[PDB]
């Protein structure tokens, strides 16, 4: 994903 959280902006991370 991005780090922790698979979105396409990361958000919860």
């Amino acid at each position: 994903x991005c780090e922790l959280c698979c979105n396409p902006a990361c958000a919860x991370c």
